[PDB]
């Protein structure tokens, strides 16, 4: 039941770590990328407009993104704790989150930053593949399918997501590296920032996060 933000550049492993943390601790995963993808699959106006930002590797504007996050954090589950992933991405979003959480009386406990050098991030994102049937994630180096091009579960054809090609990855890295040092400083000045080396086996990265949360459990 903690209030945790996972920070990291695109490809750092936030979603992968978040599944392990939700599995074990039961707090809801709040991912702005998953909320925009849900809205896009439902073909809402906001989801289709968000797609132009997502496919070009740019940030959706602050005002609409803050509004969706504010609405989701207002739900009863988030009163127990939450794992934010992908938000905040600009200092304006982080200031907005401070005002939202101040109103809720729910200060952030940790901001866990997962550090991975950009050269590794480019390989992590460009080699990801997604199942067109079930949406399961594969990685051509780190987590390959049994057979190339095909999902192990259902026979679905794998694809590269629109924003994981090298041109879009380069833009995503540029756009988020610009915001990274101001956001890290914001949270290090608040004394909630923990840096974790993400260039390791997922189980090792997870153990270094888990040992923090288990300290609170005990
Ligand atoms: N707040 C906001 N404001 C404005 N716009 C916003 C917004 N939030 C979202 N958006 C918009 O939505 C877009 C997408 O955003 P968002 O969905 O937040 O995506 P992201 O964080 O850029 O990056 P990924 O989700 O691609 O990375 P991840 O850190 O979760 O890595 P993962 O575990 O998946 O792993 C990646 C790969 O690496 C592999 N991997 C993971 N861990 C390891 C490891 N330890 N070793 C080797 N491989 C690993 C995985 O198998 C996988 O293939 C944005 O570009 C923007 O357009
Ligand atoms: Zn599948």
């Amino acid at each position: 039941g903690m209030n945790i933000v996972l920070m990291g550049l695109p490809g750092a492993g936030k979603g992968t770590l978040a599944e392990k943390i939700v599995e074990k601790y039961g707090i809801p995963h709040i991912s702005t990328g998953d909320m925009f993808r849900a809205a896009m699959k439902e073909e809402t106006p906001l989801g289709l407009e968000a797609k132009s930002y997502i496919d070009k590797g740019e940030l959706v504007p602050d005002e609409v993104t803050i509004g969706i996050v504010r609405e989701r954090l207002s739900k009863s589950d988030c009163e127990r704790g939450f794992l934010l992933d992908g938000f905040p991405r600009t200092v304006a979003q982080a200031e907005a989150l401070e005002e939202i959480l101040e109103e809720m009386g729910r200060p952030i406990d940790y901001v866990i930053n997962i550090q991975v050098r950009k050269e590794e991030l480019m390989e992590r994102l460009t080699g990801r593949r997604i199942c067109s049937v079930c949406g399961t994630t594969y990685h051509l180096v780190f987590n390959p399918p049994k057979t190339p091009g095909i999902c192990d579960k259902d026979g679905g054809e794998l694809y590269q997501r629109a924003d994981d090609n090298e041109e879009t990855v380069t833009k995503r890295l540029e756009v988020n590296m610009k915001q990274m040092a101001p956001l890290l400083a914001f949270y290090d000045s608040k004394e909630v920032l923990v840096n974790v080396n993400g260039e390791r086996d997922i189980e090792d990265v997870f153990a270094d996060v888990d040992v923090i949360l288990l300290e609170h459990h005990h």
